């Protein structure tokens, strides 16, 4: 109903833009438009680089500028929410005293948007070093210049901010609604989740960690319907398919990985390319296909055949745009959120999907947006080693060497309603 | 993996059992065997009703009742999760010393059950009162016999256990995996969720309330297809259908609801409906009606006639069986988890959906077999108002006055692959 600001709270090196990020990404996907306003990034766009001294306590001056940057950023916040139809906005940056929670709390009651806090509370040097030497050694503030100064400097940039830290109190701050997350989430305190969106992000942030793993992701082997050029249906993996099965499970194998999951469909492809690996795995029906509908195991020449008006209002919007009785792209990423949830509480896993499903997931780990969503690349036989990094996630292609056909088909050029088969079938792969 | 058991901890009318009662629900309801041993009713097939005195410390003798009570209990958590194969057992009973815990924690160790705590704390006179006036007046203990008595008895019981009691501590329960539900849900405290089982289970928990509202069920007016007694497909509302959307929007005005919510399907004929309520509505693409794959459509006729094998089938396993294509009663209902949280976070809703969407619905809140299920009789125009009530759910069905076509169809007697076609049409209703 009324947007919503998400406000980060905490020492820096604590993983709040981390977690601004994933969070934002994560509701962005389940359809929820999330925007992030970091304030460092407002900083550097003022003064500068050099000192921690920036960050002073006596430094009156310093404190302007990022009480203007503040306000800057409240601007933002205020016509991405109120003009430009945002819903929910998330507040970056340390916000570690009751004064400047006020500051928001007030802005917010101004305008009418709910608010909700993200603390994240750590007192682990260990943990912190390492954020440090993960982030901060090559942050934009520290051109890659210094050693050990950097530390020096961050240390102390942190110890700045100690000094005044009013952490949120659960007397002080009954009333308000939060969620503070301890030791990189081993513990947790929620206080008056207000509504959905709320619940919904702390199950969200409640689910996500931090621990290195990799997330390999393929369709099933090739099919008899992929030969044929037919779309969608439940076909069996054809020779191909069941030859790539094991060049899979032998790459999973000289991957060396450490107790690996493994996630199929309850579709007989991505299930028999399972078997191949001689190790137990799990069926999800949210992972099927996307449906089709009416044009379930047609090949394209016999849609635009049988539905001709359908096919190029699908090219129009594929992402949102249903054939008669099936689902939209839309529709496929609604009904993967629990895969996705499920993903992120995995450490290693290993996904035998399809090439819609498969999009969507990619899209999900890379960023990409809806438009560009139902256009991914997903070649059979290939298989995509997703590595997730502090904000981001690196991504490689792997052709496991089993030729299989081509099924990927781009966008025509023309997608008028009135546009002719040729013109409608002119991306259309060879398939047998 | 290894089966688990939660801890129910907390003084007397705490919501312990309620606790119980819907999570073992819920856990079933989503695929995990789970079964509640209380201890409360272990005791009264014991020694018998009079005192607090039973409660006093100083009993011994009533000590060892108890004692053994809850090793008898112990013995049946072990055989139901390690011989009947069951998934989670809940230990509902007071569990408010570090010792008895232990106890637990030791017999636990000894089988390999994880284990997970939920403790209900509450200090608020006014919750409590109200709790035992709803709970405790009725208990089999207090025959109904006294009057203001029972409370004593009561308020006395609960001090008795004020005595000892050890809440769980955030030091020295640091290792455990545990919830601390406060004021009825205004706060929690989250320690170390382990898996899977764990992080579903703070979530439902984190998302059922008590707040008294009830939750209209029914389905769309009469549809086209419905008159026609064609299964699934998209057809809108009939004429009758159309009446009774507004004989509904009467009744529901009727009622002095306070903001209801309303939830449709995608589907137009819920829709359609919703609309005569000139209210919004939410549309949820996980109440679309079960899909019947390649028997969408069709009539039982042209079933018994083109799938003679799969309709006998699915006649005997109504509750998994799919038809191709098609989704299982089962499938419906792990489609449905979202909704029913949803259903759990509202107040006051109805619901405008299907026939089988319906069915999964009601079984969950009048907690009926999964065989029961896929048989339960939801009636066209007439809308069935459940009211949750502690331990339970009461029902009210409420014809509506339009006529509509009968669309039940029970269980034949012969539902083997070579029984006939009369033999297998014998229970379809009369449609045009
Ligand atoms: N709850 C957590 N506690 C501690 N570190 C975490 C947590 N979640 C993520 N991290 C790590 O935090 C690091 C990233 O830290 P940042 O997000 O830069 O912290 P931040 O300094 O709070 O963000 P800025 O200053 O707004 S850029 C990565 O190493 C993450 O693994
Ligand atoms: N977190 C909660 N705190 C307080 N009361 C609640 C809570 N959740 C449910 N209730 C109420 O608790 C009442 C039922 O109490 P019980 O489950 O009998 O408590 P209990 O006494 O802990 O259970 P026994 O003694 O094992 S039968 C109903 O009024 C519920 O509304």
């Amino acid at each position: 109903n009324s947007p919503t600001m998400v406000i980060m709270v905490g020492l820096p090196a604590r993983g709040k833009t981390y977690i601004s990020t994933k969070l934002t990404r994560y509701l962005n996907f389940i359809g929820t438009p999330t925007k992030v306003f970091n304030l460092g990034q407002y900083r550097r766009e003022a003064v500068s680089y050099k000192n921690y001294e920036f960050f002073l306590p006596d430094n009156m001056e310093a404190l302007q500028i990022r009480k203007q940057c503040a306000l800057a950023a409240l601007k933002d916040v205020h016509n991405y929410l109120s003009h430009e139809e945002g819903h929910v906005a998330v507040f970056d940056a340390t916000n570690t005293t009751r004064e400047r929670r006020s500051l928001i709390l007030q802005f917010a009651k101004e305008h009418g948007y709910k608010v909700f806090f993200i603390e994240s509370i750590c007192n682990d040097p260990g943990i912190i070093a390492e954020n440090i030497r993960q982030v901060k050694l090559g942050s934009p503030d520290y051109i890659d210049c210094d050693r050990e100064k950097v530390l020096e400097d961050f240390l102390k940039r942190i110890e700045c901010y100690e000094v005044n830290y009013q952490p949120l109190d659960e007397e002080l701050d009954s009333h308000l609604s939060y969620i503070k997350i301890f030791d990189v989430g081993t513990r947790y305190m929620v206080n008056r989740v207000q509504d959905h969106i709320q619940s919904r992000t702390v199950y969200y942030l409640m689910n996500i960690h931090v621990t290195p793993r990799s997330i390999y992701l393929c369709r099933h082997g090739e099919s008899e319907l992929n030969i044929r050029g037919r779309i969608g249906g439940d076909s069996g993996l054809s020779v191909r398919g069941k030859q790539y099965a094991y060049a899979l499970a032998n790459f999973i194998q000289s991957q060396g990985i450490s107790s690996l999951k493994v996630f199929t469909s309850r579709m007989k492809r991505t299930i028999q390319t399972a078997e191949a690996l001689g190790v137990p795995y799990e069926q999800f029906k949210a992972l099927n296909e996307i449906d089709a509908g009416v044009c379930e195991e047609m090949t394209y020449e016999e849609i635009q055949e049988h539905y001709p008006e359908e096919f190029a209002l699908r090219d129009q919007d594929k992402y949102r745009y249903r054939y008669p009785k099936g689902e939209s792209y839309e529709d496929l990423v609604q009904r993967l959120e629990p895969v996705i949830m499920e993903l992120e509480r995995q450490e290693n896993v290993l996904v035998i999907c399809h090439q819609a499903v498969m999009r969507c997931l990619l899209a999900y780990f890379l960023d990409k947006s809806s438009e560009e969503l139902p256009y991914l690349k997903c070649p059979l036989h290939t298989v995509l080693k997703l590595t997730p990094v502090a904000y981001g996630c690196k991504v490689e292609s792997i052709y496991l060497n089993v030729e299989a056909v081509n099924t990927h088909r781009e966008k025509p050029e023309n997608v008028d309603i009135t546009r002719e088969p040729e013109e409608a079938l002119d991306t259309v792969p060879a398939h047998y």
